[PDB]
């Protein structure tokens, strides 16, 4: 059982958590769209882009992220995007999707013309993420517990992320023995796909480094976050988009 506190915080990740989701536009395009490497890979983009634009959202209402210096919100927001794209894809993969619009979305990855070498490993977590059968509260610990990484390149101020970061560890812990109570080893089942997450650090960019994705004109957000042609670092300069979609 929670302490009140705990349930004041559960209430407001889960209140921020809710208020995002995939629009009916995108989801339409795997059934609409023409099946070609090109238009398979131009969805996957616009799922991605919507992917941070939801997460730019969630990470401000994080409670405390805005009492953070600016540049150290920037640092968090690029250091997690990866990860937390790749944990929201499998929730959205595993969870949201009818098994038709999980199929065919499944179909045009496998055909955009990405190596095998890194969609294999994407189907293997998201695989042994369903396994665990997570609720809505884990995947939105785990994703602010993601988010609020004291790890991060470029952060000035450590201490201030991991006090932020210690609570949302402990609600988690609980939650793992109130919905998962056969399974005492469950939580740290959960922290160890957080370590097969970051592993998508590297095999992302491996992938950025591709010859057939630099065929490619990312988007805006997509650029900015992912520091395609960007320099790397969290100079508030250097992140005008970051910025304005910070400041809301
Ligand atoms: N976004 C999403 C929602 C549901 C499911 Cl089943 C899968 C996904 N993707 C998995 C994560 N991804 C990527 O790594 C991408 C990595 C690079 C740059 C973008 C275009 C593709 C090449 C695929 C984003 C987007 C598609």
């Amino acid at each position: 059982e929670l302490t009140p506190d705990q349930q004041t915080l559960l209430h407001f990740i889960m209140d921020s958590y809710n208020k995002q989701r995939m629009p009916q536009e995108i989801t339409n395009k795997i059934l609409k769209e023409a099946f070609s490497a090109e238009e398979n890979f131009l969805i996957l983009t616009e799922m991605a882009t919507n992917h941070v634009q939801v997460l730019v959202e969630f990470t401000k209402k994080l409670p405390g992220f805005q009492t953070l210096d600016h540049e150290d919100q920037i640092a968090l927001l690029k250091g997690s995007a990866v990860e937390a794209m790749f944990l929201r894809s499998a929730e959205i993969f595993n969870k949201k999707l009818p098994s038709g619009h999980s199929d065919l979305l499944e179909a045009r990855i496998r055909n955009s013309g990405i190596s095998d070498e890194y969609i294999t490993p994407m189907f293997s977590f998201y695989k042994s993420i369903g396994e665990l059968k997570m609720t809505q509260e884990e995947y939105a610990l785990l994703t602010a517990i993601v988010i609020l990484s004291p790890d991060r390149q470029y952060i000035k101020d450590r201490e201030a992320v991991e006090k932020l970061q210690e609570p949302l560890l402990d609600v988690l812990q609980k939650l793992c023995k109130i919905h998962q109570p056969e399974n005492p080893q469950h939580f740290a089942c959960l922290l160890g796909r957080l370590t097969e997450l970051r592993t998508f650090n590297h095999h992302h960019a491996e992938m950025l480094m591709s010859w057939r994705v630099n065929d490619h004109k990312f988007t805006p957000l997509l650029c900015e976050i992912w520091d395609v042609g960007s320099g790397s670092g969290s100079g508030s300069g250097d992140h005008q988009l970051l910025r304005y979609l910070l400041d809301k």
